[PDB]
This record gives C-alpha cells, sequence and structure tokens, in this order.
C-alpha cells in the first residue's frame, strides 16, 4: 500500500508455547506473510481469544516499513470504528526481541485459497461473487477516503472469515495479471489501478481463471486491448516506457523474436461467452451473469478516468438488482 544482505537479516522464529507480550500463548503458524512469521496466538489477557501475530525482522528497512503499515491501519481503523468497510482490523502492537509485532483480528484463509478448494476452473457461485463485488468496491471507497493505494488487489490478498461471508482486504508473480495498463506503460496514477484490479479478481472469483494471464507486461498490453481496442493517444503519450511498446506514430508493438506493429487492435475477446463457459444456466443466474458482464465492461476501461466510480460499482445492477 502506498499514500497517494541487512535487508533480510534478523528473522525470529517463534515457538509454538511461546508467551509474547505475557498475553500471546502462541499455539500455530499460518503459512501466511513473505518476510515475516504470522502466527496464531489465543490472547490471554481477553478470554483467550483468537489473534494473529506478525512478527516483522530486526532490520532497519523492514522496521521502518513495519512503522508505516502500522501508521496506514491506525488511520483505516479510526476513519471506519464501526468496521463497516472490509479492511482488515489491527487490534494493537508490541515489541519482542526487537521484533515490532502486529496483532490482527484473526480470518482463516485467502481467496487464492477458497478459489483452489472450487477447484480446476469452477469458480465461486454468482451470489457469492454478488457479495464479495459490494464488499471489495466498499473497501475501494474506505481507501480513497484515506488517500491510500493497494496497488496489489488480488485473490491472495483478500482474507475472509470462517464461514466464507466476510471478505477483508489486507496486504502482503501473479501480480503481472492486475495490473492496470496506465501502470504499464508508465503514466501518472490514481484509485482507478485498483479499480482495475478489482475488475480483474471478480472474473476470476466466478471463472476460476485469470482474466489475462499475460506471461510480459507487452503481452498484458496486448490482452487488455483483445477487450477494449487500443489504448488512446493521449494516454500513450503519457506513458514513460511506451518506448517498449509504441512506436513513434503510436502504432502497438506486439513481440510474440518477432515485432508486430498494429495500428488498430480489433476487440476479440467475449467476455460473456467466457464468463458463461460450458454452463447451462437458469434466467435468473444468466441475468446476473449478463450484469457482472456488464459491470466489468464499465471498470476495465483503458482510460482509468472512463472507469466507472466507487458509489456508480456499489450502485450497479450486478449488485442492487
Ligand atoms: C488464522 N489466521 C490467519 O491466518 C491470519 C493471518 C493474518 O495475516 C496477516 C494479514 C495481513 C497483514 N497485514 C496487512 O494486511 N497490512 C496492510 C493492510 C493494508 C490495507 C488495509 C491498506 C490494504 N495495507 N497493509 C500494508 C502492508 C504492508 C505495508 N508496508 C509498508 C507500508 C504500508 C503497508 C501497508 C498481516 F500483517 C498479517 C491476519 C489474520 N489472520
Amino acid at each position: 500500500s502506498m499514500d497517494f544482505w541487512t535487508d533480510a537479516e534478523g528473522y525470529y522464529r517463534v515457538n509454538i508455547g511461546e508467551v509474547l507480550d505475557k498475553r500471546y500463548n502462541v499455539y500455530g503458524y499460518t503459512g501466511q506473510g513473505v518476510f515475516s512469521n504470522v502466527v496464531r496466538a489465543r490472547d490471554n489477557a481477553r478470554a483467550n481469544q483468537e489473534v494473529a501475530v506478525k512478527i516483522i525482522r530486526n532490520n532497519e528497512l523492514m522496521q521502518k516499513t513495519g512503522l508505516k503499515e502500522l501508521e496506514f491501519l491506525k488511520k483505516l481503523n479510526d476513519a471506519d470504528p464501526d468496521d463497516k468497510f472490509h479492511c482488515l482490523r489491527l487490534l494493537r502492537h508490541f515489541y519482542h526481541k526487537q521484533h515490532l509485532c502486529l496483532v490482527f483480528e484473526p480470518l482463516s484463509m485467502n481467496l487464492r485459497e477458497v478459489l483452489k478448494k472450487y477447484g480446476k476452473d469452477v469458480g465461486l457461485h454468482i451470489k457469492a461473487v454478488r457479495s464479495y463485488s459490494q464488499q471489495l468496491f466498499l473497501a475501494l471507497k474506505l481507501l480513497k477516503r484515506c488517500n491510500i493505494l493497494h496497488a496489489d488487489i488480488k485473490p491472495d490478498n483478500i482474507l475472509v472469515n470462517e464461514s466464507k461471508t466476510i471478505l477483508k482486504l489486507c496486504d502482503f508473480l501473479f501480480s503481472r495479471f492486475y495490473r492496470a495498463p496506465e501502470i504499464i506503460i508508465g503514466k501518472s496514477y490514481d484509485y482507478g489501478i485498483d479499480m482495475w484490479s478489482v475488475g480483474c479478481t471478480l472474473y476470476e472469483l466466478y471463472t476460476g481463471k485469470i482474466l489475462f494471464p499475460g506471461k510480459t507486461n507487452n503481452h498484458m498490453l496486448k490482452l487488455a486491448m483483445d477487450l477494449k481496442g487500443k489504448m488512446p493517444n493521449k494516454m500513450i503519450r503519457k506513458g514513460v516506457f511506451k518506448d517498449q511498446h509504441f512506436d513513434q506514430n503510436l502504432n502497438f508493438m506486439y513481440i510474440e523474436e518477432k515485432v508486430t506493429v498494429m495500428s488498430t487492435i480489433n476487440p476479440t475477446k467475449d467476455l460473456l461467452a467466457d464468463l458463461i463457459g460450458c454452463q447451462r444456466l437458469p434466467e435468473d443466474q444468466r441475468k446476473k451473469v449478463h450484469q457482472l458482464k456488464d459491470l466489468l465492461d464499465q471498470i476495465l476501461m483503458l482510460d482509468p478516468a472512463k472507469r466507472i466510480s466507487i458509489n456508480q460499482a456499489l450502485q450497479h445492477a450486478f449488485i442492487q438488482e
């Protein structure tokens, strides 16, 4: 998230049965987190309630990064005192053996794991996609209110409770698939990047498949333009990486090594067909799928200024009808 060898040293292995801050009885690992150990504990000081504790590495870079994370979470916590906007709740922090330790509400699994348990190319029920879409847009609403850009929304960064009724947005290879085109071309960017990533996620939640599985940044742009046609001229010109992907005449240079020069990219991606799949749907679910397709069309505009607003997303037929 962002405001709109000594870097890897100091890992701490917490033992099962260790008590932290004279209260957190560590009883299990989670596996989550990239650089820090995230453990499950019971809070002996608060009726043995379950928490997750992230133990950050003891080095300068990750200490400072930890403090920034703490600041972002406190800002969202204060902006949303009743927890209606679906961001992860930090409970408090402490220090242990020079490690900054962050204590969070416990959650069950991330949405990548939920998709895996649905099985290969299966996806969720459209009713769950509807509910999760609303919750995600509410998270977007809070982030924008707090002048925060996530910049890496994807199933791996969304956690759910045990019943899978509630999701919380959080932040910890796959990242390229969810990247907005303004980022790829190197244009100045805004809250629109997170709306884009939410669109990519929603498609994947329903189909079980990655929307834009591009091997490179060049391939990602081609796949986006296969949906929406060629990127606007004014957008191309403002990108600091435009020369990797477009020539002096703003023709797209499709790499496949061979370079195919394209003045036009005819839209060919059939989003509805891909959404429906081999399903024989009843008219009520079929209607909802059409509405999902329309929501995605409005999210996945190449120009971020022309994407659906957060409020228009919340009031879209997919959610409301
Ligand atoms: C059984 N239970 C479990 O398995 C289990 C595991 C579990 O693990 C964790 C999940 C998430 C986090 N952390 C975050 O999500 N941080 C965060 C949120 C945001 C948002 C809200 C702005 C998106 N930005 N940043 C965030 C992250 C890193 C940053 N770095 C620098 C600057 C700002 C930053 C902001 C964590 F530390 C541990 C939680 C609950 N249950």
